[PDB]
């Protein structure tokens, strides 16, 4: 009957996540994570998602995410793509765009900053498992082989970067 329920995707939070934000249209039941995946990039001014992987339903979202204690809840970015990331850098000095979050995956933030209209880069804490945000300047106050850490100075890897 196709329509498998909840596969493993690149980017989940999986550890019950989901994110405050405005479900686009309807939700999708009874889908995978890859399915509303796919969901979100049927549906235009989508930048994350939420899988329910109790209800087994996709709530696409709108932009930036903000995580927060969802039981069975998977959120993530659009794009679990990371062909635009730069891994082991990290800006800190620079002033930020955006608020810090505690996210598994990369993905998170890259939908965070691809959303933001202010937002240029981005970095993700692979130990911590956190965000940050920050804006032009960002060069000056790089930080090349930091252990840990993932950043992006571009939009979706897959749907803009």
């Amino acid at each position: 009957s196709s329509e498998p329920a909840k596969l493993d995707l690149s980017c989940v939070h999986s550890d019950n996540k989901g994110s405050r934000a405005p479900t686009i249209g309807e939700p999708v039941p009874d889908v995978s994570l890859e399915q509303c995946a796919a969901q979100c990039k049927a549906v235009d001014g989508c930048t994350h998602f939420t899988y329910n992987d109790d209800s087994k339903m996709c709530h696409v979202k709108e932009g930036k995410p903000d995580l927060y204690d969802l039981t069975g809840g998977k959120t993530a970015s659009r794009s679990c793509d990371r062909s635009c990331f730069e891994q082991h850098v990290s800006y800190e000095g620079a002033p930020d765009v955006m608020t810090a979050m505690v996210t598994s995956q990369s993905a998170d933030c890259q939908a965070a900053c691809a959303a933001d209209p202010s937002c240029e880069i981005f970095t993700y804490n692979e130990h911590d498992q956190k965000c940050t945000f920050k804006g032009r300047g960002f060069s000056a106050f790089k930080e090349r082989g930091v252990l840990g850490v993932t950043s992006g100075p571009k939009q979706f890897c897959d749907e803009g970067g």
